[PDB]
């Protein structure tokens, strides 16, 4: 959500936003629609001045012209249900319209889809093997890490992991949420459903409506990400100034339908329905020097757990055209996996400044004792199944059995995942 | 799914069972439409033999004996398709009555509703407090380890626990995976939602169908328990001797409707909508030894972890009524709650013999090589935020504070949860 006033005042910024970043939308008409509905509700207000003016005249109304006067009373009245009418259905069209303008993207984001798309840095690199190096999946295989049957069970894009590797699924979990516990996060373990309100407040309905699963004959979806919970669960609250930067560490199991991946990693762990997330949330003031104070940290906490896996990784600069709605910056740390011959998304850090905080009410009072509407940012901490594709690879030993990290191994009990058997 | 060949042979026991568990099942229809469809079957192969050789006699028929079979036939004709419509119709009414066959409960069971279950032990004496203490809802407010915003985001019956409560959770789930692949059960991670299929493998279908919530525009439902996975991973395949008994330890988020009366003691950690639980899950051979065996193993595989925990529980044996239609035994352990002056529920120990294997098909091939129907048992090991409404009331100090045990201290890192303000 932007501001209406600065759409007014300035829609060629916003025409750049929609223009850059692919937004199917018409600010002509969604300016047009507007101020039809300021008409309407300028003559509405009229008609309802007078029906109020003709009603007073009513109780001093002698006979003959007390019967001219609700003659005029009902044609006023009926005039403004025609008004109050085609208001309703010309402001719930506005209404639409609104949540779907972007925020304009920072002016060094890359303009184009993913293809514009910047490495900024790279750490680590690719091992170089002695031995022919097997793939997350046969290393899966071949150590009974995981259990195929599931998909007969629950269907395609499903895993279930057996034995070490289900140990240290959850291992890593509470890694995250032990290590943003030690940089000053609030960890919070979370809900995976919400209501439409929390989905609109994030912004992922209306744009992505179509990746969240609904829960059948209820008013609940299952959330994508923790970022839906955290961000609705201050709504229409005032923060004090000195509560901020609000940092929560927060975990959830995540639900994705993945509609429109076809065929777009089917394979292991890389692209499931449902996988667990430790997420980063930050709201902060409405400054830009708060903004990137808190995007530097949060990108610095999955920079230092990827240093702590000792996982090769670099940072990419996100596109105009592939940012999201919302997004002033994002930039995605991907990890590399060596049977792919290249870098797979692990983190997408966003800053979205205000435009989350119109939509689902979130605001303090600033140091002055003015209120306004926060900026807000997020950051994956990490997320399983999919970094258990890289550790896999990165690790793996010649004998097939892989190694856990050693910040893991007080985590794990032991320095070596075992075959299951 | 019972044996339809026991259910003829021993209709008496049926009869006994349906009374005893409050199943709602007119035995003697269903009888009669076995009879039906039985009677039908052997009739339409009389009249397909007899149909068969008058088709192939009648070209070499004598003119007036051509027309005696011709009109013969013509009638088994008619007959075959009427026998056929009839089969039909009869066999679907038939599997939808056999879905709702009770099996027998085992002799011992008290005879009766939840108000005939009996107390067998308790282990473990009432906290003494030297003080007033207080409820766990209070022991959340005042440390600040919940977050009661939750219910604007996803309504009521959802938890959200903060800074050292959420940590425990994370690590009581942790112990519970370590302790069930310490004691031989295989580890797995699991999904949370499946196919209809799996769901009437366990008996969650067709009567507990509205204590599950569906993923809309989808063939999947939200798994209330890992049971149902672990229940139909095996399905169709015929485990050989040597593999029994199938021990699986399996962890996956719980998804419950609650759709059984709302209002019931809900306010805090009891019921909500969306849980954790790690499932001792065992598949063993099909003689009541082996059952027996196996339910004494997950219930002293419980009784030790509340051991560690350092809780007082008793064992209560479940009557016929209260059990459920599957059950041949069930056992529930609870654990004392201080604030209500009573034990709750916290872990419950099911044999089912083989009605889950008749209606998941899970066999094995016996030491003698005859294929056989397994018999299936469960027992929560842990689920949580259940056992933290036991853990903080029955272990709170003066200060509201609340200690961890001594087996949770290596999974928490301190002796004592701390308060977040
Ligand atoms: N379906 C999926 N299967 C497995 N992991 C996934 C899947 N979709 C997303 N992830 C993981 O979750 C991370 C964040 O997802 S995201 O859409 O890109 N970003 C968010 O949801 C933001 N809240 C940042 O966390 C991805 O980097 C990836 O690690
Ligand atoms: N809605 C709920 N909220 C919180 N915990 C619950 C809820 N429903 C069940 N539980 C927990 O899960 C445990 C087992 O649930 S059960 O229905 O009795 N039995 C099963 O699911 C069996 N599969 C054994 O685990 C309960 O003992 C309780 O600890």
């Amino acid at each position: 959500m932007v501001d209406l006033k600065r759409l007014r005042q300035e829609p060629e910024v916003f025409h750049r936003a929609i223009r850059e970043k692919g937004v199917a939308l018409d600010l002509e008409a969604l300016l047009a629609l507007d101020r039809e509905v300021q008409e309407l509700k300028k003559r509405l207000q009229e008609v309802q001045t007078e029906r109020n003016q003709v009603a007073k005249r009513v109780p001093k109304a002698p006979p003959e012209e007390k019967e001219a006067l609700i003659a005029r009373g009902k044609a006023l009245g009926e005039e403004a249900k025609r008004l109050e009418e085609a208001l309703r259905e010309k402001e719930a069209r506005l209404e639409a319209l609104l949540l779907q303008v972007p925020l304009p993207p920072w002016p060094g984001a890359p303009v184009g889809g993913e293809e514009a798309n910047r490495e900024i840095k790279r750490v680590g690199g690719p091992p170089e093997f002695s031995f022919p190096p097997l793939d997350h999946v046969a290393l899966m295989e071949k150590n009974g890490w995981w259990e195929p049957r599931i998909s007969q069970v629950s269907g395609s894009r499903s895993y279930a992991l057996k034995g070490d590797l289900a140990l240290y699924e959850l291992a890593l979990l509470r890694f995250a949420m032990d290590f943003m516990a030690r940089r000053g996060f609030l960890p919070m373990t979370l809900p995976s459903y919400a209501r439409e309100k929390a989905f609109l407040g994030t912004g992922h309905f209306p744009a992505y409506r179509d990746q969240v699963w609904a829960i059948a004959e209820t008013d609940l979806y299952l959330t994508g990400t923790a970022e839906v919970v955290l961000n609705a669960l201050h709504s229409g609250e005032i923060l004090p100034y000195e509560a901020l930067p609000l940092r929560y560490a927060g975990y959830a199991p995540a639900f994705r339908s993945e509609a429109g991946s076809f065929g777009k990693d089917v394979r292991g762990l890389m692209r499931v329905h449902q996988f667990h997330k430790v997420e980063q949330y930050v709201l902060t003031e409405a400054s830009l020097e708060a903004s990137d104070r808190a995007f530097q940290e949060l990108l610095e906490n999955a920079e230092e757990i990827l240093r702590l896996l000792e996982l090769p990784y670099r940072l990419v600069e996100v596109a105009t055209g592939d940012m999201g709605p919302g997004k002033w910056r994002q930039v995605d740390i991907e990890v590399y996996l060596p049977s792919e011959g290249r870098y797979r998304e692990t983190h997408s850090c966003s800053a979205l400044l205000d435009w989350q905080a119109r939509r689902a009410n979130l605001r303090y009072r600033d140091p002055e004792g003015r209120v306004r509407y926060a900026y807000t940012l997020n950051n994956t901490a990490l997320a399983t199944p999919r970094i258990l594709a890289m550790l896999l690879e990165n690790h793996q030993l010649q004998d097939g059995r892989v190694r856990v990290p050693q910040a893991l191994i007080p985590y794990m009990g032991k320095e070596v995942l075992e075959p299951c058997g």
